């Protein structure tokens, strides 16, 4: 793939009309992602406008929702990335992600520095994915891993 | 603990001298919690600024770094949490940790209310931890775990 | 409910229209939850893009404000939350209650630590609601009641 | 008084100073209104640099927290009001009164303009009080109460 | 009157047609006002998506400006206000209001203060009108009063 | 004059140290305008730093409020004016003029353009006063004059 | 003139249809302002939304351009002026007037307040004109002349 | 000189020291740039810091302000520029410039491409010049004149 | 060329268009550019709304891509520039080169006032390109080269 | 190197004391990083608050600028990293590197994805360097080398 967008808007519109679309079919993301061989939290950002579908999945993913031969297209072309829509979220969902920046972030850094070194933990090479678990006291708890190369930095 | 601060500049000017301190003693975080009880991120969080350590934790860590009396009840004082200097950071390593955000933010929102319902997972009722571990492939990986509790958004 | 939304602006456009059927037919929000079984502050919200409605619920305002069916749906999806246009509010009847939080914000952080501990009242685990009162000076008063449970913030 | 200030640091800076005596002295903000014939949220908002203290009640205050003259006279005079650094709130005790302006200020205005009509709640002729009750499912909840006076917008 | 705006574009948009039919017809905003029984600068806000109109002077405006039956109703809706584009105005006009706040707003604080007390000066319960005199020294002035409400601030 | 200021800041913190003396010895800012010629609100302006005294008033305020030589020196030096921390006000007292400007900016500009023609108001050419009447229906109002030259924006 | 504008986006979309139509016939700023008996930056800016233009220029200006009634109208009104889209321009030709002001303000109020006094050289009372000549060294430059009268800010 | 500044705030500063020191001495401008043989406009960047001067020069000025070794070394550093505290200036004096390029900003590209073609007017290759001159209709104006190398951009 | 833009979203829209031809056709940037005789990397910053394509490029590549009339015509014209949506890139790609400039970017200025002197590294009098190359260790890398006219800074 | 920064204000405030002891022994960064093995930049960077040096450098660098013990331990600490004071440059040097972004930063993101594929060139994995070339045409240009890994984003 080799093309690519730079008005996130584009994909951005599509996304909501596969909401739309995903939500009079009473579809999931799980059963949408199945069959394309890639992870539901890939597939699904796809779907949102935040990475590029390989072909097959994207024909695939595009017969379920009724998509045209246009909006199939697009799901394949590298993106214009950035899902929030003014750098910080409004949303209280997505806020809470946010918020543990705000509270860990140095702490993230000071983890990093001290386990690996200087320079960064990828989001690039870079999976994360998100599981159901009970929790002993009751209810349920989200288990978000993050699984990132660190790439050193050193001197030249 | 009763007592709380609103000024985060009192606990993160803290912070400063405890990392000078902790560097002219060539300390880990790992090893300044040790003895605590408590985990690595929690303890290396409340020096940073954004926890509170009971008293016992404080006065610990306190003796490890020679911190004088007033260091060691700030950091019983419940902070005015918020790391970031200008709410979206700067430095490169934790900016990745925003940029996951941009990239997989409406994904973590979709995926929570498809596994959970509408509501959030909590960043309160909450865990962090970082691992590192070898990839496979080359290199080290960090595999970073968000461990929240799923409050539900239901009418009233 | 499975479903959500990620771009704010389809339910805030649905509320536009909303409000012009409301305005054209003379009801009130009052009157347009009657029969629901959900409280105003939450059927109002709904309506307005910030909460979900249950399919029930949507189906009988829908019928009252003659919406169509993709609107009836879009009512039932989880929403993407944010009701400011830009972070804080320009109408002075919204302004005063952000103007509250510039007043009593840190006097809230500091009572809800005094009276609680360390942790966050619930924007979650959470209900509004508006009285009229009679002022004994004369005119009229509201009473806003804020309702959100304690969760505790605890080392670890 | 006819005396206030212009600048929010001078007051903020007392502010610090004195929550560190009240912590030293294991002091309730509770504890230091006693007394003062005062609610408790005034005269926490006040030595926060949000509220006007009365001379009797300054002096008491003052003999409690063991202040300055310059700072009982402080406390006395009109503030710069405006307690949240830059505009958002960090912490996420604050932040969650902010978040209940994002979910529910378009249903505000809207319910306070059904009942009331046109026009504001106060923020001036205006009571806060914060209570802690039993969650009748279990732990604890804040029931924050906003007081204020409906003033018109009528045609001239 | 109890139906009212959140999305400020509507009203706005009613504006600019407004403009354009009170260009095309040579209208003043005084002759738009006469027989209303309305102040000048009350109906021009109306107009401008800043107040609402009673009915009787919203169909009297209406004929005179030619305008729909939708756009009459619409003028009768209570707004969503905020004239300012993005909250500093950039025309020279209205610039020069901002800058008297720049100049003069700490004054008026003052100046309050001293002459009233700790409170505010009212927005709400609140006149405008604004005078041409001629400039003794040559040309002309503006004279524009601002006349509201001081309402106190008090303990509790 | 030909000295001038380029940092808001000196002046600012003059201001500061003003108010202290100012409230110590008990003094108003009437008072203090008392026997200089000028209007209190252009002698209150020049002490919170946003106007320059002639000699011979810098020299009566200062005496009043033992300012030191080079207190009373800066004084005369014109001001790098601007009041607001950050733009728009926090203050509560402050904010309502800025609240009169979102609702009534654009009639402003409309109207001064009906009655004068294209141009501006002038913020220099320029005076205001702050006036305490009785409310007619019970209370006090301010009635806050703006009186500026109307200057012509004219082809060329 | 009395008839004016709120929304700069009325007369900024006019201009994109006027560069348009002139671009189609191939023609220059100072074609289209030749017989206007007007300078070519005040004829231009009026085109670009910045300026009113006297009714004799505008049918002038309109046949040259081919626009309709409306249009021909819409260039008479008194403009929302503002030409940068938020405040900084991006564009690097525009980018290096406000770079000017960036290294030379401070400089320009210092020398001001020198040659003048105390006061404001006037945007209003104000003509530009951009000349080219001959650089002595070879190529181009532009000489930019900026021409306002000096108004004094006096006390009173 | 290969010696640079990365914070303003040193040379600000000094500036601000500069400046008290010519107040104490009566000192202009002109005078303190008498002899260097360098443009008023040019020095007096230099010393507000935004320019940096030759050794010569900065011993000259050094010398009729009475400033110490470290400060006449300081002024021959090349500066970290920006004059402008936040992005748009406060100050009256200054605000003026900026608005002349709000209304003037594209009729500036505009003619600037019409002239010289696509490019740039340099702020580098660069000077201005405050003149004092007489208006015939009474009063006095000042003549700013910028000049800037036109540089082309080219295809390449 | 003496024809510019105000809006860049008119040249940004054709780019959308330009991108969706472009991929319908399967065609590259390098293919495009084949044969104008420009670099490649100026022909795509045209087609991105960034350059000004002379016209026999214009038509060259206008009839690659299909484009119409008023599509080539747009592409000849000289852009309002500013390709970043919000000041700072949301997208990994693009921000990369942003964190480049955080990290480095007071180096290079204090390296370029090494070097050369005061004075800027010119990005109008500037050349880039894009080579991919083999990494010695194994992978690929991308050497991006800057090529800019010093153009210095002297006294006037 | 475990230990970490997270405030850059303290390596910040060490650049400006190296800055000043650099000018004072009128050293070069040339001379500066001559005999530490490392580059020109690298060692720049490390001094201007972005890198962290090695001991055996720290302590070359730190005798030949005089610091003290802490400074030369402070410049081993991994920084909190970011040059730029408030997110776009004010220096003209410096925002010559954040125009080139705004001018291509949307065609080396098309570039790179047409030469690699998705993902980004890093900017951690990642050198720079600054040449001086003459430029045939007359006077002198540099030629800045950005040269970073391609980072593949792949699907999983």
């Amino acid at each position: 793939m080799i093309q690519s967008q730079i008005n996130r808007n584009i994909r951005l519109d599509l996304a909501d009309a596969i909401l739309l679309s995903k939500a009079k079919k009473d579809l999931s993301f799980a059963e949408i992602a199945d069959g394309t061989g890639l992870a539901e939290a890939f597939v699904t950002a796809a779907l949102l406008g935040q990475q590029a579908l390989p072909a097959d999945a994207a024909r695939l993913v595009g017969a379920k929702l009724d998509l045209d031969e246009d909006s199939i297209l697009l799901l394949q072309m590298i993106p214009l990335r950035g899902c929030i829509d003014d750098r910080i979220p409004t949303d209280p969902t997505m806020y809470r992600f946010y918020e543990m920046l705000q509270v860990y972030g140095t702490t993230l850094k000071a983890l990093v520095h001290e386990k690996f070194g200087d320079g960064i933990i990828s989001a690039i090479n870079f999976k994360l994915d998100v599981k159901k678990v009970a929790d002993p006291e009751g209810g349920e708890r989200a288990v978000i891993t993050l699984d990132g190369k660190y790439l050193p930095t050193k001197p030249f």
